[PDB]
């Protein structure tokens, strides 16, 4: 009964990720009946039967198929995961907008289970304090970044500065800065270290989810899951505005604290989109794809950490007329082009 004797900031941040009531309330927002389905049989396979009746929704809107068999898979969807809505008409998977809704749900459901998994396995010894058991599940260096450290200066300005007025619901305060170093990781991107056009992104993502983002990295979605559920396909999805990657934490007013990733990203060459475009694969030649948004952070203010641009500029106009997208977003198809380096926590204080 060793009590930890990890930083406090530490060990705050390891409750908070391997907290199971925090699993159970994600469920909740999602209206998945916990009474007939709870946490503890949640499974990897039963996601990917779902992911798989996704797909089959998508080709059979394609191929002009019957409405009908989309109404038996949105009802097959409900049966595989069991949902209550009390005294409403579930949503219907019949369209693009409820596919990607769905998929957006079981990515969150995929890590949850993952986080429940590294929870309940591995050795267990009553010796030791559990703070100290789950930070080594994570298999993570995780160091807090001085606050006076040109750092998190930069990181703070980059906080600062690209928080767009859209995004007005509420404004961010920098908690916790951490440096984290994910074991294995730097190896797996030493094939990308020198190339070209290499930023420092952002990536937000749900709180329990980042027990899993540790523990293997930022995944692409598995093969089940539909290209088209996707607005780029399936790879993994960064930004470069602080508020846009935020939205991805799902921050509620009753749980107002978020958890943030800054990447390293090897982009190399960037197929830039300004519309949708459900691909798996790259053109040959090309290593990311770029959303072109119509406001982007000032490239004149762009500044250099570590050999890595910084994009911290004030949103100004793009220069792009005709995109789909108010903000930019850049998607890797590879997992070995992502470097982690920081992890924030945010306090979100909603505002009006
Ligand atoms: C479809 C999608 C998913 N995730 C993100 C993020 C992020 N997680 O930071 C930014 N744009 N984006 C877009």
């Amino acid at each position: 009964m060793t009590k930890s004797k990890l930083p406090k900031p530490v060990q705050d941040l390891i409750k908070m990720i391997f907290d199971v009531e925090s699993m159970k309330k994600a469920m909740v927002e999602y209206e998945i009946d916990l009474q007939k389905m709870p946490l503890g049989k949640l499974s990897k396979r039963q996601i990917q039967a779902a992911y798989s009746i996704l797909s089959e929704v998508q080709q059979a809107v394609s191929q002009g198929s019957s409405d009908s068999q989309i109404l038996d898979l949105s009802n097959r969807f409900y049966t595989l995961i069991p949902h209550d809505f009390g005294m409403k008409k579930p949503p219907l998977l019949n369209n693009a907008d409820s596919v990607q809704a769905k998929a957006e749900m079981l990515d969150n459901l995929l890590d949850i289970e993952v986080a429940y998994s590294l929870l309940r396995g591995g050795s267990d010894d009553s010796s030791k304090d559990p703070i100290d058991v789950n930070y080594e599940k994570l298999k993570t260096d995780i160091k807090v970044v001085d606050r006076d450290s040109e750092e998190a200066e930069i990181i703070r300005k980059y906080v600062k500065n690209t928080h767009a007025t859209t995004h007005n619901a509420y404004d961010l305060e920098v908690i916790d800065i951490f440096k984290i170093e994910r074991e294995g990781e730097c190896q797996r991107y030493k094939p990308f270290k020198q190339l070209h056009n290499r930023r420092l992104l952002w990536h937000g993502s749900r709180t329990t989810n980042f027990a899993g983002i540790l523990s293997q990295g930022l995944r692409i979605a598995p093969p089940e899951a539909p290209v088209t559920g996707y607005m780029f396909g399936k790879g993994i999805y960064f930004a470069d505005m602080v508020s846009k990657s935020a939205n991805y934490c799902h921050t509620s007013q009753g749980d107002p604290i978020g958890l943030i990733l800054l990447g390293e990203v090897a982009l190399g060459n960037m197929y830039e989109l300004k519309h949708a475009s459900h691909i798996s694969k790259l053109p040959k030649g090309k290593h990311s794809v770029k959303g072109l948004g119509k406001t982007t952070p000032d490239p004149s203010a762009n500044i250099s950490l570590d050999g890595v641009d910084v994009p911290l500029g004030t949103g100004i106009s793009s220069g792009v007329n005709d995109t789909s997208l108010l903000y930019n977003e850049y998607i890797v198809y590879d997992i070995a082009q992502v470097n982690l380096k920081y992890l924030l926590k945010l306090k979100f204080n909603f505002k009006t």
